[PDB]
Parts: structure tokens; C-alpha cells; sequence
């Protein structure tokens, strides 16, 4: 998807949304797996 495109391999902290989005879930947002720009930040 977004950022996480195709054969994911960002410069970055990878998006991982099976963790970092499900922490976000625990939060009432939808899930980070990386944003807009390259950060994790849940939304």
C-alpha cells in the first residue's frame, strides 16, 4: 500500500502494520504500516 509498496524495502523503520498498526488499533486508530511520509505514526 502506501509507502509499503510492491517489494517493500523503505530507508526507513520498516511499517510492520502487524504490530505497529495493531498498537494503533489498542488507540481507536486504524493502523500505521508507515504514512505518508516514511514514520509509523498511527492513524
Amino acid at each position: 500500500a502506501t509507502c509499503d509498496l510492491a517489494s517493500f524495502s523503505s530507508q526507513w523503520v520498516t511499517p510492520n502494520d502487524s504490530l505497529c498498526a495493531a498498537h494503533c488499533i489498542a488507540r481507536r486508530y486504524r493502523g500505521g504500516y508507515c504514512n505518508g511520509k516514511r514514520v509509523c505514526v498511527c492513524r
